[PDB]
């Protein structure tokens, strides 16, 4: 069958299930989905453009406009003067131990495959993001 | 910054972006990406059911009923007694062509891997998906 091994099919499949285990935890932290992508992207972060948030956010931008407009508001990211966006100590502390929970999630998917390939699955997709961002 | 090596954060984009290139040729030859995503995942196919298709084109199930009522309306799918559905004769026609530039495109994406490399991306992804689906 094509679809059983076309490499966009695998990749969104594996995105969306190991994603939607990781959401439900969100959730139950009192998280959307958006909001923990935006302020896991900045966490540790330089400020970025608006334009860089949407790529790594995966989300329109329009809709990341939109979502910064009400985390402004709630004073868990600020933009600043191309428009850079950070998030504030009040966005840090709001996610850091979900960030904790997410990194012991990705260590329990990751574990089955060991470190070597856990690595070299990191290592590709980082160079293919790289090669296909505009 | 947690972002650059989150393994669920590298998964979302490489599939976002690569999918992107091709949706182009896609709608550039007249379907939507919900069309496409159906016709690929059934072609060659033995009759899966609603929530297997669901699953491996990523897309809601009461989202995939109202795409069937349609795509069934125009003759390129058939739902037969849970409920199994195929593709016709008429949409593995539709779609045969896009299929050919769908694996043109993938061997552009994977060449600058290499084989060893694109099998064992392809090998991952498989073993995660059938690890984490329900
Ligand atoms: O939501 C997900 O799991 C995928 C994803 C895409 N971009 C992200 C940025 C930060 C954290 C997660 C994601
Ligand atoms: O649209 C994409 O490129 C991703 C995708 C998810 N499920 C699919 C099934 C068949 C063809 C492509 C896909």
């Amino acid at each position: 069958r094509f679809v059983d091994d076309y490499l966009p099919a695998l990749l969104a499949q594996a995105s969306q299930l190991i994603s939607s285990e990781f959401h439900e935890v969100a959730r139950q932290h009192g998280f959307s989905v958006s909001e923990w992508r935006v302020m896991a992207s900045l966490a540790g972060s330089e400020p970025i453009s608006i334009g860089q948030l949407a790529q790594v956010t995966v989300t329109k931008q329009p809709t990341v406009t939109r979502l910064l407009d009400r985390m402004e508001a709630r004073g868990q990211v600020e933009r600043l003067p191309i428009t850079l966006v950070r998030i504030t100590r009040k966005g840090l502390k709001a996610v850091e131990h979900l960030m904790e929970l997410a990194r012991e999630h990705e260590r329990r998917v990751l574990e089955p495959f060991g470190l070597r390939r856990a690595e070299e699955l990191k290592q590709t997709l980082r160079q293919m993001i790289d090669l296909h961002v505009h």
